[PDB]
DNA sequence: GATAACCTAAAATTTTCTTAAAATTATATGGGATT
DNA sequence: AATCCCATATAATTTTAGGGAAAATTTTAGGTTATC
């Protein structure tokens, strides 16, 4: 329609099919339109200034250059279906936003070799997040993402040939409550179990107590489950993970980077295999990576020296 | 701009800042369109079926898949000036080609260790093609793409630390003759010296004699010249390529693969080294790759079981 | 007198070059358990 | 009594998902020359 805020409700219903998140994240970009100027401004008046000035906002209003960059995206998807449909020639959002915003992102690093030591160390000996030390010698082990380690239940387990059979992902939101999602990538993937992680799955199915009646989509007999008796989430767990990081730093010298959540066990297993020089193309398999890009990104660059030694090397 | 000649000379005229290469595949395209029916159609009345059949007579006609496929996609981005100019709504075509022709591209295997060796030996014993056994190791031995190895001077060469400075490449073209381009992507690299490409050189500089007067764009003192004294260009190595390897195949049971061609020896560089095990990032630096996909391709796909191992292995 | 090598013009083939959804994480807040 | 743990609604950030052809390389036809 006319206003911003009008054609982006446009092209939400335009492009509807999509999941429950997703509804989610259109809200809140949503809000942020009905609250900015931009939102009620006639999409025929919408000039390549109005848009930079408008993303200069959203960093002034405290959003991440991300979370900015991925709202450009959405609102320069809607001003493509205005001008398929002959209400503007010019696409205001078609411009990079390094030249309106500087890249403050705080960097992802793994956690060391003797970090991750140190870690898996403190877990085992802490009297309240003991528990949680299987899932994290699992989750440092598989690279599987914090969703697909809550839907593992006892049918996606081999023990025989040691193997982890990754299908879905177990959610939860508001109001909706838990269902089971597909990993939109088909997209299915097996997992090889190591010795240390193999014992750890056997210590959960050992000591799972107290599961309440739950069967979700077809799915139950979870491995994961809260003190309330129902499986964990992803929420459960980052938050977890909080609370355990800060105990961790208080009696460590030296503290976890800042970014250590369930996603950079994750991190660090792609990591430490890229490093070890495993084949791109099987931890790409492993990792469930639709496109090698975004696997190779855990490599580091090469210089003509790199190239030179891996040459003599060969 | 009305029927599809004018609309492709149009868009030619547009964007008109291309090499010479260029300039002729665009000429070759034209010449498509005016000795087909689909050039004197007005574009207003092109349907996704006109496109379709078009590619059907083009299929007919001789021309390759690939050939196809990439004029498509020259009137494909015309037709999408044409659209950004208020003068269709639809692009005809904006669809996949493998719906309309089946891809039967001949595929391009690379050379065993045993053929290259065999092609290697039977190269330095033969009167005709002795004198080219040198090239013909470097190719295998570097990597380079035909003109990068014609366009090697001695000012590109640091025999003191065996290093190899790929900078440009030598075209020659009917009219204008010889004339530096550039990688055209920084395209600059430098590629170790093996002690076989390093004897190699070494044999080519000593064994130099005849050359002629010459220098253009600022390079002189080239090292590989044809019997005439002037640099070899691709042509000249693509002809020599083809009768060598239509004589080895008279003389041995298992012929080469059919596209044993300058490019082979290129092919069978990356192969080798990516078979090998070589970090990707540094096999893209040394083949001069700009986005890491193409650099991937070499790399056979991964399974559960290939994968497992690697997991194995480490 | 045949072929094969070689050269070049013309023509062909091949190599090469995120238009957001959907997840994960952080935070404010409350009741209950711990030091 | 101050503090941590756990839980959930709400909000934010992060991970993840191709060719809008140019420019090269290769093939071949036709001719001369060297070779067998």
């Amino acid at each position: 329609s006319m206003t911003v805020c009008q054609l982006y409700a446009k092209q939400i219903r335009h492009r509807g099919n999509v999941k429950h998140n997703t509804k989610l994240g259109r809200e809140r970009l949503m809000r942020i339109l009905e609250q900015d100027r931009l939102g009620s401004c006639p999409i025929d008046s919408v000039k390549l200034s109005d848009a930079k000035e408008w993303a200069l906002r959203m960093k002034e209003k405290g959003l991440s250059y991300k979370t900015i960059n991925n709202d450009k995206r959405s609102l320069k998807a809607a001003f493509y279906t205005a001008i398929q449909d002959d209400c503007i020639r010019k696409n205001p959002f078609d411009f990079q936003l390094s030249d309106v915003l500087d890249d403050d992102t705080e960097p992802k690093v793994p956690l060391t070799p003797a970090q991750e030591e140190s870690f898996l160390s403190f877990i085992q000996g802490d009297k309240v997040y003991q528990k949680h030390y299987d899932a994290i010698v699992i989750l440092l082990g598989t690279g599987l993402k914090i969703s697909e380690l809550c839907g593992l239940t006892d049918k996606d387990l081999d023990f025989e040939n040691r193997v982890i059979i990754v299908s879905h992902q177990l959610l939860r939101n508001t109001g909706v409550g838990y269902y089971i999602d597909e990993p939109k990538t088909s997209g299915v993937r097996k997992i090889p179990m190591n010795e240390e992680v193999y014992q750890a799955f056997q210590r959960v199915i050992k000591n799972r107590k107290g599961a309440k009646p739950f069967i979700i989509d077809g799915y139950a007999n979870f491995l994961f489950l809260k003190q309330n008796g129902y499986p964990m989430t992803a929420v459960d767990y980052g938050g977890m993970f909080g609370r355990l990081v800060k105990k961790y730093n208080k009696s460590h010298e030296e503290a976890l980077p800042k970014t250590t959540t369930p996603h950079a066990m994750r991190h660090t297993f792609c990591t430490r295999l890229a490093n070890a020089g495993m084949n791109p193309k099987a931890l790409q398999y492993i990792m469930g990576h639709s496109n090698i890009t975004m696997t190779l990104n855990y490599y580091a660059h090469a210089t003509f020296d790199s190239a030179r030694a891996e040459m003599e090397r060969l």
